[PDB]
């Protein structure tokens, strides 16, 4: 069968600075593929920055993306492996949440939070910390309607953490590493899990993984992860668009 299996969201760690035109390659595929859902993490400065609003480039460009119904913007918030003081994490959540009211622009807003550097190891105190953060996201005006929560442990965490987030990035590494761990098979090791809970980020894909070879990779990952980012960049892979970005999104639309 040439069917691609379960549909996945395109996950976009959009750590490209929003100079005029810089986000065009993303807007172009969002517009071309209204049937594809995009989860887009924005990140002014490892967080929302030191002020109530981000800079004028962000305030111009964010509403343009937010205007598309198939986009779900998330604000990046660091947790430093749950060692970051929870009051500081909360300040960052609340800063994003207040964006539309602080700016008087309803489209200068995010629909949830992406928590970077969540821990892998199980500990009851960490679970309580993560659950509290989810409660904060779900209860804070300005992050609706979705109040989405994504975690990025950058590796497989204890499965008890998965239900505290809408999605967890359980693979964030090079294509070489993906292959060393037998690709989609690595996901089969995760107990008490479902693809709808999981995100995969694969960078540094060799350019020879193209055409039908890229189609095969996308299909393999779609089976196991409901949100996916794949890029052929090996440097600055979250701060620019890979040479097969449009092809990747086309395959996600297939």
């Amino acid at each position: 069968s040439h069917m691609m299996g379960p549909k996945s969201k395109v996950f976009v760690p959009l750590y490209v600075y929003p100079a005029p035109g810089a986000w065009d390659p993303l807007e172009d595929v969002i517009s071309k593929h209204p049937d594809v859902n995009f989860t887009v993490v924005i990140n002014p400065g490892s967080g929302p920055g030191p002020e109530a609003l981000p800079d004028g480039n962000y305030t111009r460009e964010i509403p343009k993306l937010a205007s598309y119904e198939n986009v779900r913007l998330l604000g990046y918030v660091a947790t430093t492996y749950a060692k970051r003081n929870i009051s500081e994490v909360r300040r960052d959540i609340e800063t994003y949440a207040a964006w539309p009211t602080q700016s008087s622009n309803a489209n200068l807003a995010v629909r949830g939070i992406f928590f970077d550097e969540t821990p892998q190891q199980y500990d009851a105190d960490i679970l309580a910390y993560l659950r509290e953060l989810t409660d904060v996201v779900k209860g804070t005006s300005g992050l609706g309607p979705d109040h989405y929560v994504v975690h990025n442990p950058g590796a497989i965490p204890d499965s008890r953490y998965l239900s505290t987030a809408d999605s967890t990035v359980v693979f964030e590494a090079t294509y070489a590493t993906f292959q060393e761990r037998h690709g989609a098979e690595l996901f089969d090791t995760i107990p008490d899990s479902h693809r709808d809970q999981l995100c995969a980020v694969i960078h540094s894909v060799p350019t020879s993984v193209e055409g039908s070879d890229l189609r095969g990779l996308v299909k393999q990952v779609r089976q196991v992860a409901d949100e996916i980012f794949i890029t052929h960049l090996e440097t600055d892979y979250y701060a620019g668009f890979g040479g097969q970005w449009s092809e990747f999104v086309d395959l996600m639309a297939s």
